């Protein structure tokens, strides 16, 4: 029901994952695990996402998925 | 935390097993993406005293994510 | 009830939907007929489960459901 | 009660549907009369549990309720 | 109640016989079943059953009272 | 524990060897299959096996029920 709302908005949002963590690539931060943590920051977003307010899902997933990434990179330095 | 670091502990799990599907042709930092959703799953519904341990249950919801999401989309 | 009534109004609405993404799954050698029935049901569960003040469209969500069945269908029988 | 003439308007806005309806089930045996009677209170009904926060058409409700009160009808009275 | 639907069914030719009383008007007596058909649900939803007024006789004033009510809406009784 | 999915995957054939009882109706059979799959929904639903009447006994009447309404309700020859 609600889990299939949520996995629709998850998989239509995915290339954004991809697109931000090519971002923070370089020497020594391994793109899979960038996906894979910007993919929770997407999921993260699609829970707390309020479409009753004026702000586009996709800007508010970018702004989840960046975070999620740079605590991931705090977190490990 | 605790949840947290199963899942930072198993992020390559979802490599390895994405890496399974290559002759799909699809693009693995789709497919590693998918399969994270797999191992969220996975550590979110454990449940530690059915006698199934973490990865094999983690590599299970990991490769059906993936298998679904092909499927859906062929 | 006028739920009911309302309901049958929308999946009977809807009938065309279970066909083409129906067919979309017949590369999987199974009868196309099981596969509307199939999808009908996700059908039903997508009209009978749907949250008009969310934001996701029915034909949306249904489409999810119906597929959702069908691929449930194949995992089962595989 | 205002809700009451609310549902007045409605009634009498669709009794045209009720008529209409019925007239398609007139058959040898079944009189157009008791047609008429049960397709309104079909409309009754579906006025008394129609959403409009819904995207279905109060007409296209209505003709279901007024149509599903004359099957219940039919079915109950032995003429299928 | 289940006893509601009985006493409505088999008082349907009530309605008739007053609605045709009313045909000498510019109005189709297929309208005016309706409206009385209108009169009988709301004397079955308000009758109690006691009283020195029973059913027959309370149905009859309000598919009476309705056809009266509908007609004089639209100016003719 | 609650899969009664056993049931309804084991009465599919049912659903379309009724509907293409109405090939003489000009409704498509795909329509029918999915009208007769509501059936069948139906009728596990509302199936008591304290009573003596077999499941697939009484899923063909309500898949065939089904199937009626649909085509009455839209001015079909039957």
């Amino acid at each position: 029901g609600d889990q299939a709302a949520r996995a629709i908005l998850i998989e239509r949002n995915l290339r954004l994952v991809v697109y931000i963590a090519r971002k923070f690539e370089n020497t020594g931060i391994n793109i899979e695990d960038l996906i894979s943590i910007g993919t929770i920051g997407l999921i993260k977003a699609v829970n707390t996402f309020n479409p009753e307010k004026k702000i586009k899902l996709a800007t508010y997933a970018s702004r989840c998925i960046e975070n999620e990434i740079l605590m991931y990179l705090r977190r490990n330095n």
